[PDB]
């Protein structure tokens, strides 16, 4: 019984606070508070229409075939304004709905699972996805989030530890090189690959001719944002308008470089182009802890589109060829590293073979660090990475691509002085210590842009100086003083993240606890009843399990990251593809069915619960008659871990044959035939670090390479006398290495002169930031 008036009418969901610092009033008093440098606002001229024909003359015959728009929106506009980006941030105060939404239906069915099921594990599954709905939150933050981010960045950059270039340290860009030659090995591009040498636009063939049109460009996310100068376009509305800039401030630069006053010139086009070094401050989407929903939002500093082209250029054809890392090459890279196929095992084959040799391991993967020492798995972070970046560790890195990749055969250089100029010069400058925009605010930002084509590669970098002073100081154990003292000695802020004691025990731990039941351990396609204990070692956010089955380890997915992932799945996110009829009905069966295959499979309930889940979805589909095969097929896009299992199809519901296929090795793995390093194959990391500390490798022996380390310290005014010095060896004339030998020893004696020595990436900076 109840009454007229009501006759006649699970945690709850996160409904952020006001946000007080979301007007740029607000904003910028709070930064001036706590004293975080705004830059004096730059200004941007407005859109002018061109003929795509005159602007991009290479691909006329695309304008003529109607493939390709027959005008180009660029900045040469009478006046000019200042930009403004105003991100949205959801869930928000007055918008809590469908995105951000925890898994509420999961919630039940792991309750109703729990009910029918004794699973030991089941009661601590239900009570941590429980708590992660109730504690976390998936959303793109806020403006105070984002704000107090910068803050912390700031902090990293020069409060505590103040940042340090690697010359500071004690490391010239020829010692660097030898680290990173075993720290990140390289290949160079393909002797087919263009050198450094064109206009981007140069870079695409076209004739209308389907078995030869190319473009040997990098690839690009077309739905990713273009960035300054065209706010609210994606790379898709402005692919022609990045190729005529990119084009535009490569021959600009070029032009200048070489011209009777390359300091003006270099200075002008810089400033010109100002907008081409500012990053659109956005929001990035993760799994927030409610309670410090307004404290911290990550941003990723969204590069303006000719930028992220120009620098694309330089990395990628390198990177493409150089998928080296400790599983197939004797290396601590983890670049390009899978735990599928065979990744985890490797690793734990290594692993172990460490541990009976007694060896100490260490490991690389950008700002994440992997020790093994005294029995014990570390893991450490950078501390906000990019914050620690200086633009001189970028200009370490382009020296190291430069002289280990863009090289041929005989050691000429695949460039020349133009890209030189760009890669060296002012590169650096474009996307670290430069700036961001939110709202109508440029600010400053310290340190590298997190999100920029150089972000994994500049990170490594860091990772490798912490390393190197690691082995250098006598490996002192992570939990001691001696091994924090390492971040005042490298200006790079790092934490401990994990401690896994008492590994050889816990692998031998792992191994015996193997269940006999289930998935990977007698075949079933059933989980296990108790799954066996897992080695926590966090790589890359992947722990290893044993399989009876299979006789190797497998990876599973960080529980707490999986317990997040349940908790709070990322939505469809893609507005074109979620107003197809069973677009959403076929995610939610790659949402269940993701979660089990990166985990969830070794979890009893969570894959009881996601199994019954998806395959309910496929019944209610096979009743109906609607085929969703097309998006079960290609799948990778609408999932988070899309990256991470790719060749797979989950038109079919997953078995046990799913779990071994993914785990299948193309080879059998023998570490001792593991090939050494393409640069100094025979030396260790600890063989180069003893002969930097003795003074070695201060200088390269190669004329190149000294021209290309001069560059770093000569100031712009001399670029067109290092053109000079460097185009007998960019040409390959007859001679060209005596005749670079003489130019270099006639740049080295010259550069006595005290006038001439300035750092070029200083230049870029106030040329930058000129109002
Ligand atoms: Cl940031
Ligand atoms: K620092």
């Amino acid at each position: 019984k109840a009454s007229i008036l009501t006759a006649l009418m699970i945690p709850k969901r996160f409904r952020p606070a006001k946000d007080p610092l979301d007007s740029p009033q607000a904003a910028a008093q709070f930064l001036k508070d706590n004293k975080y440098r705004i830059l004096r606002p730059r200004a941007i001229p407005t859109m002018v229409e061109l003929e795509t024909d005159a602007a991009l003359p290479r691909l006329r015959q695309m304008v003529e075939d109607g493939k390709l728009k027959d005008t180009v929106s660029v900045p040469e506009g009478t006046t000019a304004f200042y930009p403004k980006y105003y991100p949205f941030h959801k869930p928000d105060h007055d918008e809590v709905g469908t995105f951000g939404a925890p898994d509420i239906t999961l919630l039940k069915q792991l309750t109703f699972f729990l009910l029918e099921n004794d699973f030991p594990t089941g009661p601590e599954t239900l009570r941590q996805v429980r708590e992660a709905i109730a504690t976390l939150q998936y959303g793109s933050g806020s403006y105070s989030g984002q704000l107090n981010r910068l803050l912390a960045m700031k902090g990293v950059a020069t409060g505590r530890n103040p940042n340090k270039t690697p010359k500071t340290v004690g490391y010239t860009n020829e010692q660097l090189a030898k680290l990173l030659e075993q720290t990140l090995p390289i290949n160079t591009p393909k002797h087919e690959d263009p050198d450094l040498r064109w206009a981007p636009s140069w870079l695409i063939n076209y004739t209308g001719d389907l078995s030869t049109d190319k473009s040997y460009l990098p690839h690009v996310t077309i739905k990713s944002s273009a960035g300054l100068p065209y706010i609210g376009k994606t790379k898709g509305d402005t692919t022609a308008e990045a190729l005529v800039l990119a084009d535009s401030f490569i021959r600009d630069l070029g032009r200048a470089a070489t011209s009777a006053d390359p300091e003006a010139g270099v200075k002008k086009t810089i400033t010109d182009f100002w907008y081409l070094s500012c990053g659109l401050l956005f929001p990035k989407g993760e799994r927030y802890t409610q309670v410090d929903w307004d404290k911290k939002t990550r941003n990723i500093w969204s590069a303006p589109y000719p930028t992220h082209l120009l620098l694309s250029m330089v990395s990628t054809p390198v990177m493409n060829e150089s998928k080296l890392n400790i599983t197939n090459t004797q290396t601590p890279s983890l670049y390009g590293f899978s735990p599928f196929h065979g990744g985890m095992d490797r690793i734990m084959t290594i692993i172990r073979d460490s541990l009976d040799n007694d060896e100490d391991l260490v490991m690389i993967y950008a700002d994440n660090i992997y020790i093994l020492q005294d029995n014990t798995w570390y893991s450490i972070d950078l501390e906000k990475g990019e914050a620690n970046c200086t633009p001189q560790h970028m200009q370490a890195m382009m020296y190291y691509l430069l002289t280990r990749g863009w090289t041929n055969e005989d050691g000429s250089p695949r460039y020349n002085p133009t890209w030189a100029t760009f890669a060296m010069n002012v590169a650096p400058s474009m996307v670290v210590d430069s700036s961001c925009l939110l709202m109508n605010l440029q600010l400053k930002t310290y340190g590298q842009g997190s999100g920029n084509a150089f972000t994994f590669l500049n990170n490594h970098l860091m990772s490798t100086i912490v390393v190197a002073e690691w082995v250098k100081a006598g490996k002192p154990n992570p939990m001691t003083k001696e091994f924090m003292d390492l971040e005042e000695k490298t200006g790079i802020n790092f934490k401990i993240e994990r401690e896994l004691k008492n590994l050889r025990e816990t692998i031998v731990e792992a191994v015996e606890t193997a269940p006999q039941d289930g998935y990977l351990a007698d075949g079933s396609d059933l989980p296990p009843i108790r799954p066996g204990k897992a080695v926590e070692l966090d790589l890359l956010g992947w722990s290893a399990i044993y399989s009876r089955q299979m006789e190797m380890f497998v990876p599973v997915l960080e529980n707490e990251r999986l317990i997040a992932s349940a908790a709070y799945p990322k939505g469809l996110e893609n507005k074109a593809l979620a107003r197809k009829p069973g677009a959403e009905i076929a995610y939610q069966i790659v949402r269940y069915e993701a979660i089990r295959l990166v985990g969830g499979w070794n979890n009893p309930l969570l894959e009881t619960a996601a199994k019954h889940m998806s395959l309910d979805k496929r019944k209610r589909l096979e009743v109906k008659g609607i085929d969703v095969t097309g998006f079960l097929d290609d799948w990778n896009n609408m999932s988070e871990f899309g990256g991470d299992l790719e060749g797979i199809t989950l038109s079919e519901p997953l078995t046990n044959q799913t779990l071994v296929d993914i785990n299948t090795p193309l080879d059998s793995f023998d570490p001792k035939a593991r090939p050494q390093t393409p640069r100094s194959p025979k030396k260790t990391l600890d063989e180069v670090t003893t002969a930097i500390t003795s003074g070695t490798y201060k200088d390269p022996k190669s004329a190149v390479w000294r021209l290309l380390d001069q560059r770093t310290k000569l100031r712009v005014s001399t670029l067109r006398d290092q053109a000079l010095a460097l185009k007998p060896a960019s040409s390959s004339v007859d001679n060209w290495a005596e005749a670079t030998e003489e130019l270099a020893q006639q740049q080295q004696l010259l550069m006595k002169a005290n006038n001439l020595l300035k750092s070029s990436l200083t230049e870029t900076r106030e040329a930058l930031e000129k109002t």
